[PDB]
């Protein structure tokens, strides 16, 4: 009858011997490139027309749509819990602000600048990011000036996208993070900061890798995801043209380039995104039991470590704030 | 009021233009390193000791546990539809087989060894590869043979592996693919087969990095999330101890992983595997509109190959033999 | 030897015994601090034998110097040797090492970041030692510099230089200046 | 009883045995990539506004602020020794000369541009450098022109640099060390001695990463000590714009980076910088007994070859130039 065979082996290798390297938990925390602080995470915001607004958003989110009248209630436990940093995302909601030139992306009285005069005034301890594009604020919606019925006009893009970034750093952005993917936009940007004055005082953190795919929402300049060479290509770019950092996004299902900017971006901090979508994705996969929300946050989210990225814009902050502080 | 600002620019430089290579879907394809085949899939069979099983299991997947008297059905459509290759799990389910030695894991008349024999002779087309361990056939439920009431005993867990190994080969298993992450194992599984005679006919498809993850189900040797070095120092043995091809489980949340793969290992073959929970997250996320399902999937499998990999473990094959086809 | 140099030998064979004993009585982890040729070799050899290989993390001191910073006034490489130094790196990690130390540390930096090329995948350690330390307070107390800052500037050059890990006499003081 | 364990070992493998390499005296020397050498040692001098000057500075040091008529009596023995290079520091004691524009930097009648006519009379043997920055001669303190109650005015300040820079080599300084960290300088200064004609005889040695720490005294453009990425690329960026040689300040505390400098600079002389503090740090250890000064001395200088530096500033130049004779 069938009994255990067991084959005869010669003596054990050294060079095959790994486990004594992790066999203990805290050799778990030795075994890896870098560990997850607080002053890591940062926190996109998405500030309102609506000076009142407090408004859901939904996919699965915990997000909202909230205005500088309640900005102040809203950052308060956050601050106060070890939140540095936030990005700065604009939604202009009245009925006739959006236009062909995204006239309203600089708008002295618009969410976004009035979101940085609020924060730097309230809470000058937080490091303001804000996004640069004009989708937000284009009544096409596209990320840039179009031409007549066609393709985005490069040179009115990346003109007008310069200024932008210009007028946020002059209402007191610590940072620009242009996320058009339009040839070019990050020399124009940083050549209008040094021409502005404040190129010593503006980070530019460049979305050098953006990518296109249903991580957005079910269902312009963006690499396809297979877009290995041109991503690598337009990281290097960016670098040459004054980026100081790099973002990548979205940061889960592109690791791998996460990685490749690791290495052609080795002296920049390098920025992992968790979109909403892969947000969305986690707490639905969670809600029907597939996994553990913190288990899987923190797998995902120490993966854009172990990629390389010393940064991670996510939605789940609020709760990495908690999180690390066990 | 308000006026839209366009700062002036320079002359756009050669360098910042990228877009005339990514302009046409054409132009998409030709952008990929490499591009998805229907030879490259490889898909998961999970053999009951029931001969009429059909048993559906259940996270969010459509995926079986079949017997030997519905294999054929089974496998039909799907041969004919251009599927290559499976890779074999047995699933002894009869109330006394499991034991301390794993001893039913080469059982002749087990469901891998006869999932194997049945496959030869009904689908010689068919390139049969048979994941390697104990864990579903110990009654611990653990990946190799454990000591008093402690932890793994490498000799004795390695010497029991080499022999399932070589009993899979000499029953006619074109590959075997060790997934027990015990130090060594793949230096003694290639001396067994080299003993045997059968090294120059089974390829040995290691998993070399097979990290601890709530990829597995919601919530032994397993190198923890953060372990790259651990995953590189894995990746480099197995090569030298004669792995033919390297396997990283999972995938998705380990893109970087295989990037590393990729250029330890550039001259082997490198498989992602698709992991049982990444599927069922893929699903939910799906159902709960999060996402579309053929989109995140042609999104995150394009992105094995973009990693590196030219061969993938997946649960969605019988969907991309299909969709590849259009 | 009779009144001479170290027997590599007998003291290696002596030093494995050692090294498993304390894993044996326990121990997480096995630190040779002896700079002897093949010691690591013989000592994850016994681990392996004694079955304690898979949860003995073998730390070694690889790149071990010989200074002033010990106290005011045997294997151990010459101040100069950094070709020395990167082949010890290598030998160690190829002999079984899990983890490297680099002792001293701060008038080291560069052999730590050599160790952090040649040894990439394990984790390099620092070993602020003795001497530096007891420099740092003197320092501090004769107000060339203060203490909490020079300590942060030093040990933050442990790791920028590419340690991951840091055997210094001031935890007690980081233990609670971390936490502000 | 307790008895000596000793396991059995295996024969010892040559790739084990290092030792040989140093077991005398001699092959220590024989083991070191570069030695210490006289005309390796660079001098730092205090010139004072007061010709009779001769003032002690103090913390552990053994430096003085001497003024022209004392120079010669100070410079000899050190000359005679074997002394080849110094690096002059001007300090402005007259009531009535510092200012916003730091004029009094290359005032013709200035300490510094006294100190070389003075040097090139007397000791023609001297190579003289020439430290280069505004911080002694502004009312401010800083280093560089600044902006109206605010930070540095790039432009400005550089264009000043610029100035002085050429106005002592034009003096008939053979070097000039900018140490401002200033973004860009050493362009303006390669530049301004192109069209001065004075590039091809003047030595631009940049003090390319010079950090910010608590070794210039117990307690403007300055590397934060974990800032590597920006050193290498201050690095590089110096080089591409000129300049001939690299400092690295401090170098004790920095010696991976100025291993990283033996990298990026591989072409161009690396120099180290034992800056006051460490001097002093080291004579205040020495006398509590913690350590020997001169065996800490040799160690640490020792350190700076080791890491790649073939010339190093430092305070203990004088000792050293008794040492090696040794
Ligand atoms: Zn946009
Ligand atoms: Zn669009
Ligand atoms: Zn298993
Ligand atoms: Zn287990
Ligand atoms: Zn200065
Ligand atoms: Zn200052």
């Amino acid at each position: 009858m069938h009994t255990a065979e067991f084959l005869e082996t010669e003596p054990t290798e050294i060079s095959s011997v790994l486990a004594g390297g992790y066999n203990h938990p805290l050799l778990r925390q030795w075994q890896s490139e870098r560990q997850l602080t607080k002053n890591m995470l940062i926190f996109p915001l998405f500030i309102s027309d609506n000076p009142d607004d407090f408004t859901e958003i939904d996919s699965a989110p915990n997000i909202n749509r909230i205005g500088v009248n309640r900005l102040k209630d809203y950052l308060k436990p956050l601050v106060a819990k070890g939140l540095r940093s936030v990005i700065l995302f604009g939604v202009p909601l009245i009925p006739g602000t959006k236009d062909p030139v995204g006239t309203a992306a600089d708008d002295p009285a618009g969410p976004v600048i009035q979101g940085i005069r609020f924060i730097r005034e309230k809470f000058p301890e937080l490091y303001i990011i804000c996004d640069v594009c004009l989708c937000e604020y284009t009544s096409h919606g596209h990320c840039g000036v179009l031409y007549d019925d066609g393709t985005i006009n490069r040179e009115r893009s990346v003109s007008r996208l310069a200024a932008v970034a210009v007028n946020y750093a002059k209402a007191g952005a610590h940072c620009v993070a242009p996320s058009d993917m339009i040839d070019g936009r990050i020399r124009d940007i940083k050549r209008g900061l040094i021409n502005a004055n404040l190129a010593h005082k503006t980070f530019v953190l460049s979305y050098a890798a953006k990518f296109s795919g249903n991580l957005y929402g079910p269902a312009c300049y963006q690499l396809p995801p297979a877009g290995r060479g041109l991503a690598r290509r337009a990281l290097e770019r960016d670098m040459s043209e004054g980026a100081d950092g790099i973002i990548v996004k979205p940061s889960t299902f592109y690791l791998d380039i996460v990685r490749d900017a690791s290495e052609i971006c080795k002296d920049l901090p390098i920025c992992a995104y968790h979109v909403s979508g892969e947000y969305a994705m986690l707490h639905a996969a969670a809600e029907k039991g597939v996994v553990d929300l913190k288990t899987i946050a923190f797998e995902s989210h120490q993966g854009f470590l172990r990629a390389g990225a010393r940064l991670i814009i996510t939605y789940l902050a609020p709760e990495f704030l908690d999180w690390l502080d066990e």
